[PDB]
């Protein structure tokens, strides 16, 4: 039952949990009808053959009909009593059951349903293999068991065994058995209805008569009408009795008829509570069935006075309140009594409103009495109770505080709070606060003795109470509460229940709050909490509590702490108040030394997860993974034994330490930082010494029975790391390497010989000096007359013939001309540089229209010191050019200047440094003279643009010229963008816009060629870094530009977007998405590349321990970018263009994704499901990008997010409110929403991919899907699925091919080497925010729905089955040994020695090839 998945209705497999949450698109029905003296003749339900596959779909259809009828009758409520609601519900339940081939007594076209059901059972093969009416009895039993829990999930008033629902919802058995004949069931329904009508109408008539004061004539007329209808009812009853006698004489369906005749024959013939935490039974106190194993009841609620005309009822409430006052007066005898009154006030409110969550033995009778009283005295009953509570809580609160004389409405009997005392909170949170307050009281009384005799001053005086506090929390004893169970289990139950309410409020109600404020229901309060960010219980407790009632040390509720001690030891991670010791009292009540090594260990600062008198070997085992024997260790026919494990451990140790050194020296209170950094430096140095000793012992053992040395192995590792990072295929030939790349490889880590030990030594020295440096942190000459030799330079302007880029790497124009007319040389060069500097300053002052983003006036951008813009950079590059001129470094210049360089070298390096310092002093003196003759506004020589000189490690010739090129390109692009937007904003292009766009297109074409040459040269020189990131950080001019799109090298870029990021502005057309039903002119205009599997994971472009998947780095963000930069501060018209682009982008992404996973080789159920999940993941990524909850900031996504903020309200509106507005825009329309439109566009692309002669898949018929999880979680799931799939592929390939085992081991080792670090990063990030939220996590994202102890337990229960393709799409067969699978301890035992025996010769030849490469490089000259 309900096992069918992906049904013809459109959706499936959502059932088996939250079963009554069924829409029309779940059964294989012909028509999706919502089902909008027979009393049900008008419309009961009309939903109910050749299309149905199995009986499960028909059962789902009947489940849908019952749910629709249940919702319809609940929302209708024809009767105003609201007490006998479920009686009509079960009557409709019996009626719908009788429709399925029963006593169909409805006059009319009753044969249509009968014939349809007959063909239905015919298709089901009622004449089954096992012998005919067994199907009807079996399905009726299945019907009676199943649909009762679905139809009854709407109404929750009462049912007269279980209550608080129409029978039950989780009891799993029916309450009442309605085996009565439908012929007389209608008679029983009507006569029962007429009884209640008679008692109501006679009372209404009496009320009208006494309220009146010629109404006597009306009274008589009603009396005769009542007599007339009573006579009709008696006559009808007599006729029905005559029919009964006729049928009885006639006697004198098999089972149903026999039962009916059998029934016809029978008719003819107080105490202190202890915080009860258990579920509520029939007649015992306890939490409700929906509240089973939830927050318990305090003693106050169970010992209330209630447990022990409108004017009459309100006086009764006053008397109840007045009696309740002495109960709290004697039970509590200041602040303790006031809170008790407030909770009792709120508990009374929820009891009156009908939202009690405890339901004692007398609660059901009291609720029924309240329903009858308000039914007799007075939209909806629940709204009436809420209105009564709001308008009478004013007097009830005063009544409870010594209510004897009710005045019209401090000095009264209490001074708790004001008159209203607003406490409109759900009862679950109030019970949670009361339990936490009671726990805080117990914690404070236990912690007070500890602090008083453990104040850093211990043999036995302090540890005894520390053990008592540890014993008090670590069991179900010592403190009151939790109902005889550990505190951690109840806290976990509270966290699970709070998360469930957060999920239910977030998904069940699309828009609950902001309907008028809040709607004052259960979902609105949780919606408000989610908006605030208090989605975790710890955040809620911290904000609401005073933070001082417990601990006496300001112990936060958000600082989670974990303890291992509890025969078996289980790690328990809980908040700070739930701890074995007080906050900061870990290893402190023992009164020991600070232990700074472990002191920084608990802080998670520079963690090193390594644990390195014969002294044969050292373990150096990794934490968590346990060292095991090789299992193939042999002494005969084996080169080595018990050394492969050390080799793998040393290799993994080397990789992790190198990654840690790179991350710690490139990334980064400072005194304690470098203390722990110094401890880490000492630790790795000890590890390196131990590894050196073991590797030496390994070498001697190998020589005893030719292995490569430590330097040879380290040189191979750098080469291998380089190949995997960039080559990514481990190609045999490596001759295709540039000279710049080869020099970088020979200079970075390894020289021609092997110097790996020097590599580690220099890395340690570099780390130490960075640690040391981080912790540690006259001129009077005047010769103005001598000005002759050079003239103003040929600048790129016309004021009254401009130097062009002659483009080795490139040659800028200003470098081509310098004030070098003179070219003993010290004075000449000093005068030349000074003359050039003042001349450059003069042109930048007046000619400030080339490299300064400002008008002809300028200086209104401008430097903070008041100097001209773009003056520091030009001066610095001029000095760099002069430095390389005199020094003679690598320069891309022809023979014009080479003669001068040879002359300078022939005429003549501490002297050069002294010369450079002299020129710096001369430039400083010249700048001061310029300041002197410029009225001496302020004192400044070199602090304008940084006191220190340019000492970049990178070459200052090619990089600086590349910086100059991009700055000129970026400034000119902004000017051209301004000119276009001022001249082409007001349709076709025939005026002053074609010339501007055409000039821009030529300009982009020229700079594209220069960009390709410069980018290629930079990549050959610097392969580790990129070009776009360098330009963006140095120059904030072109934050809006993207070199990938503007200088895109594809062939379709010159057709669909030929104008380079301003096609939309220069075209002035309108975009549109041609759907499947639209015109034949489909939207096949895109720059999407064909997806490839060669791409790998990388952590670049992320604002730690998170890696971007290959799928996310290949999504099409090309079509959005011209439209994004088109609109600026425009939300009205940009809504249409953004939506149309998103549909086009989503359609293309699904089309290419399906072609990737079905590229003529994988046409199977698993391939379809994998493509289905990839399309879903892309949809979630697009949703998170639009919602602004994205982690990675690429070139496209960064500006898309920035412009999305700008398109919405400006800085007056808060960024969080802008984020909410974007979320609301994506969710709702402000026909269908953008979420469904994008999903339908993705479906339409899949139809095109399928039609390119295949059937449609099953896992794309889902009209709606569940809300996305956090982004990191989906990336982790994709990583696990790819890890398990690739692991299975390589292992099965290795087992069969192990005479080709060398290749299998090589691919296995190369693929598994980075995955271990990726697993460590993923696991560290998962543990960091495992149960965090917006105000607890480092990022403002919701993670309260995870609630997992560790990442390995989370992969369980999600990747432990088949590829469903809708919710779960990961499968694995190594769920247990996941951390060990990253290593090679257990899963690679049988093929352990073979891989090293193959890798040894591989290492030897690779080092031999890498040794001969520099020899061929040197011999080529």
């Amino acid at each position: 039952s309900e096992v069918q998945y992906y049904g013809s209705g459109g959706d499936g497999y959502y059932l088996r949990k939250n079963i009554c949450k069924i829409t029309v698109n779940h059964s294989d029905s012909g028509t999706n009808d919502p089902c909008d003296v027979p009393p049900r003749r008008q419309r009961m339900c009309i939903n109910n053959v050749d299309k149905i596959r199995d009986k499960h779909a028909f059962l789902a259809d009947v489940l849908l009909t019952a749910r629709n009828e249940g919702e319809r009758i609940v929302q209708n409520h024809p009767d105003t009593n609201s007490s006998n609601v479920c009686n009509a519900l079960e009557r409709s339940f019996a009626d719908i059951a009788d429709i399925i081939r029963g006593t169909d007594l409805w006059k009319g076209t009753n044969s249509n349903l009968e014939q349809n059901l007959k063909q239905m059972f015919a298709k089901i093969r009622e004449n089954d293999k096992v012998l005919y009416r067994k199907l009807r009895e079996d399905w009726w039993n299945a019907n009676r068991q199943k649909v009762w829990e679905v139809i009854t999930c709407g109404a929750r008033s009462n049912d007269l065994e279980l209550c608080r629902k129409c029978g039950h919802y989780e009891e799993k058995v029916p309450t009442k058995l309605d085996y009565v004949p439908q012929f007389l069931r209608w008679l029983t329904e009507w006569i029962e209805d007429f009884y209640r009508e008679k008692q109501n109408l006679i009372d209404d008539m009496e009320r009208h008569r006494e309220e009146c004061t010629s109404y006597c004539s009306t009274c008589k007329d009603k009396c005769k009408k009542y007599c007339e209808c009573v006579k009709k009812w008696k006559s009808e009853w007599e006729n029905q009795k005559n029919k009964y006698t006729e049928l009885y004489q006639q006697n004198k369906t098999s089972r149903y008829d026999d039962y009916v005749k059998d029934f016809f024959k029978k008719l003819e013939a107080k105490n202190n509570k202890n915080w009860i935490w258990k579920k509520s039974s029939g007649k015992e106190g306890g939490l409700q069935k929906e509240y089973a194993n939830t927050i318990g009841l305090p003693p106050r609620t169970q010992s209330l006075c209630l447990v022990v005309l409108l004017k009459e009822w309100i006086i009764a409430a006053f008397h109840e309140g007045k009696n309740l006052k002495p109960s709290h007066e004697k039970k509590n005898d200041g602040k303790k009594l006031c809170k008790a009154l407030e909770y009792s006030f709120a508990d009374y409110g929820d009891l009156i409103k009908g939202t009690s969550i405890w339901d004692n033995e007398y609660t059901k009778d009291l609720e029924l009495n309240l329903q009858k009283i308000f039914g007799k005295l007075f939209s909806s009953l629940d709204e009436l109770r809420e209105s009564w509570w709001n308008t009478n809580k004013k007097y009830i609160w005063l009544a409870m505080k010594h209510g004897a004389g009710m005045n019209s409405t401090t000095g009264s009997g209490s001074s708790c709070d004001d008159i209203p005392t607003i406490d409109l909170i759900p009862q679950y949170l109030r019970f949670l606060q009361e339990w936490v307050e009671h726990f805080c009281k117990q914690r404070q009384e236990k912690v007070k003795p500890v602090i008083e005799n453990c104040k850093s001053c211990c043999k036995t005086e302090c540890k005894n109470k520390c053990e008592v506090y540890k014993k008090f929390i670590e069991d179900c004893k010592g403190g009151d509460g939790t109902a005889g169970s550990s505190w951690v289990k109840r806290w976990d139950q509270i966290y699970k229940r709070y998360s469930k309410y957060i999920e239910d409020a977030k998904r069940n109600r699309k828009a609950g709050t902001k309907n008028c404020c809040v709607q004052s229901d259960i979902d609105s309060f949780f919606k408000h909490l989610i908006d605030i960010g208090l989605t975790t219980p710890s955040s809620y407790l911290s904000i609401v509590l005073d933070d001082n009632i417990c601990g006496a040390d300001k112990a936060p509720w958000t600082t989670y702490t974990t303890y291992t001690t509890t025969n078996t030891a289980v790690v328990v991670n809980v908040p700070s108040p739930l701890g074995n010791t007080p906050h900061g009292y870990k290893y402190a009540c023992q009164c020991k030394i600070p232990t700074n090594e472990e002191t920084c260990d608990d802080r998670k600062e520079y963690m090193n997860q390594w644990s390195c008198k014969n002294d044969n070997y050292e373990l150096c085992k990794y934490n968590g993974v346990d060292v095991k024997p090789t299992t193939v260790r042999s002494n005969s026919s084996k080169l080595d034994d018990k050394d492969v494990t050390f080799f793998n451990l040393f290799e993994q140790w080397n990789k992790e330490i190198q990654y840690q050194i790179e991350q710690y020296m490139t990334n980064t209170n400072c005194k304690e930082k470098c203390k722990c950094y110094s401890l880490w430096i000492e630790k790795i140095n000890d590890q390196w010494d131990k590894q050196k000793d073991n590797y030496n012992k390994f070498q001697r053992k190998q020589i005893y029975d030719k292995v490569v040395s430590l330097s040879n192995f380290l040189f191979f590792s750098c080469w291998e790391e380089y190949i995997q990072k960039y080559f990514n295929g481990d190609w045999s030939k490596i001759k295709n390497i540039g000279s710049d790349t080869f020099e970088f490889l020979i200079k970075k880590c390894g020289n021609d010989s092997g110097d790996g030990e020097t590599i580690f030594s220099e890395k340690l020295n570099n780390a130490e000096k960075k640690c040391k440096e981080n912790e540690s942190t006259s001129c009077d000459c005047s010769e103005p007359i001598y000005i002759r030799g050079c003239q103003p330079k040929i600048y790129d302007g016309k004021i009254f013939g401009e130097k062009q880029w002659i483009c080795g790497a490139c040659i800028p124009p200003r470098t081509q001309n310098l004030c070098v007319g003179e070219l003993s040389l010290k004075q000449k060069i000093k005068n030349a540089i000074q003359k050039e500097t003042e001349l450059l300053y003069e042109y930048h002052d007046k000619g400030t229209a080339i490299i300064s983003r400002n008008p002809m006036k300028g200086q209104k951008n401008n430097d903070s010191n008041g100097l001209p813009k773009g003056f520091c950079h030009a001066v610095q590059r001029s000095f760099i050019d002069y430095k390389n001129m005199i020094l003679g470094t690598s320069v891309n210049i022809y023979e014009y200047i080479g003669k001068l360089q040879e002359d300078i070298k022939k005429i003549i390096n501490a002297w050069w440094k002294g010369i450079e310092g002299e020129m710096w002093d001369a430039v400083r003196c010249a700048i001061t003279k310029i300041n002197k003759k410029q009225k001496k506004n302020g004192t400044f020589s070199i602090d304008e643009c940084g006191i220190f000189p340019p000492t970049g490690n990178d070459e200052d010739q090619s990089v600086s010229w590349f910086k100059e090129w991009s700055e000129q390109f970026c400034i000119e692009r902004l000017q051209y963008e301004k000119n276009i937007r001022d001249a082409c904003t007001n349709d076709k292009i025939q005026g002053d816009c074609k010339r501007k766009c055409e000039e821009y297109k030529k300009y982009i074409s020229e700079k594209k060629q220069e960009w390709d040459k410069q980018k290629t040269k930079y990549e050959n020189k610097y392969v580790g870094k990129s070009a776009s990131d360098l330009l963006k950080e140095n120059y904030p001019e072109c934050i809006s530009a993207n070199f990938d799109f503007i200088f895109n090298d594809n062939i379709e870029y010159k057709t669909y977007y030929p104008y380079g990021d301003y096609s939309s502005i220069c075209s002035c057309e309108q975009v549109k998405y041609y759907e499947y039903n639209n015109a034949e002119k489909k939207n096949n205009k895109s720059l999407c590349h064909e997806k490839g599997n060669d791409r790998t994971w990388s952590k670049k472009y992320i604002k730690e321990g998170v890696y971007v998947p290959p799928r996310r780095q290949q999504l099409c963000l090309y079509e959005l970018f011209p439209i994004i930069i088109k609109n600026k501060n425009d939300i009205t018209n940009a809504k249409k263009e953004l939506l149309e682009t998103l549909q086009i982008v989503a359609e293309r992404e699904a089309y290419y994704l399906w072609k990737q996973y079905h590229a003529h080789n994988d046409t199977t159920y698993l391939a379809h499901k994998k493509a289905c999940c990839a399309i879903r993941g892309s949809f979630y990524d697009l949703e998170d990008i639009i919602k602004g909850n994205d982690l990675v900031h690429d070139e496209y996504t960064k500006y898309i997010d920035s412009k999305l903020n700008e398109i919405f309200d400006s800085s007056n509106k808060n960024d969080i409110e802008t984020k909410r507005a974007r979320t609301d825009w994506w969710e709702n329309e402000a026909p269908k929403t953008i979420r469904q439109l994008v999903w339908d566009a993705m479906q339409s692309g899949v139809r095109k991919a399928i039609d390119e002669n295949e059937n449609f898949p099953p896992c794309m018929g889902v009209q709606h899907i569940g809300i996305a999880k956090p982004q990191f979680i989906r990336w982790l799931e994709e990583w696990t699925n790819e890890f398990c799939e690739k692991y299975t592929k390589y292992f099965e390939d290795m087992k069969s091919n192990c005479i080709e085992c060398k290749k299998a081991c090589a691919n296995y080792t190369n693929w598994l080497n980075p995955k271990r670090i990726e697993w460590n990063g993923m696991s560290n990030y998962y543990n960091k925010i495992y149960r965090k939220s917006n105000k607890e996590s480092e990022d403002g994202k919701d993670y309260s729905m995870i609630m997992e102890p560790t990442v390995i337990d989370y992969l369980n229960k999600r990747c432990n089955g088949e590829i469903n393709g809708n919710y779960i799409c990961c499968s694995c067969k190594n769920i247990g040994e996941n951390s060990t699978s990253g290593t090679v301890n257990k899963k690679l035992q049988k093929k352990e020695t073979q891989c090293e025996d193959n890798k040894g010769p591989l290492d030897l030849m690779n080092k031999v090839l890498n040794k001969m490469d520099p020899k061929y490089s040197e011999h080529k000259m």
